[PDB]
């Protein structure tokens, strides 16, 4: 038995709501929140700059040193770092922005991180400024991800989309 609370189940292991990722994070205290994150950690907009905006600018702090030490993340890759006052930990993933051309191919690559951690809280990767179909990557993240997760969207209008269109 979890937290979260209002999902509806998509899969054994794939639940959706209609919820801000943060706002979540703050009532749930997640031991994992994904954040939508690109190779620099420059958590600008979207759902990054909403999570960076929500520690006070601490995660931008936490990410400009793991960036100094250790480079550039992959695309498709990922990093563990703090979930500050968010959750436990934050598993930053790197999905494929169709805005810079990276393949979508590498979706999956990205959804693959999610496996090394049991529960977690996550948006869709790659959807948003990030170009990608939601549907799509919801289609991705099902076919992929084998632990629980527990997926928030941020439009009631887009959700229900997601929902009625779900095989
Ligand atoms: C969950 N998902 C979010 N995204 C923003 C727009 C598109 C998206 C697919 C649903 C991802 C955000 C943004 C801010 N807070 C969020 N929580």
């Amino acid at each position: 038995v979890n937290s979260f609370s209002g999902y509806l189940k998509l899969t054994d292991n794939v639940y959706i709501k209609n919820a801000d990722i943060v706002e979540e994070a703050k009532k749930v205290k997640p031991t994992v929140v994904v954040n939508a994150a690109n190779v620099y950690l420059k958590h600008g907009g979207g759902v990054a700059g909403a999570l960076n905006k929500a520690t006070n600018n601490a995660m931008q702090v936490e990410s400009d040193d793991y960036i100094a030490t250790n480079g550039p993340l992959k695309v498709g890759g990922s990093c563990v770092l703090s979930g500050h006052n968010l959750a436990k930990h934050c598993l930053h993933v790197v999905g494929p922005n169709v805005n810079k051309g990276e393949d979508i191919q590498l979706l999956k690559s990205a959804y693959e991180n999610f496996n090394q951690h049991e529960v977690l809280l996550a948006p869709l990767l790659s959807a948003g400024i990030f170009g990608a179909d939601p549907i799509h990557s919801l289609r991705v993240c099902v076919d992929t991800v084998r632990t629980n997760v527990y997926l928030a969207v941020f439009d009631k209008n887009l959700y229900d989309k997601l929902v009625s269109s779900f095989l």
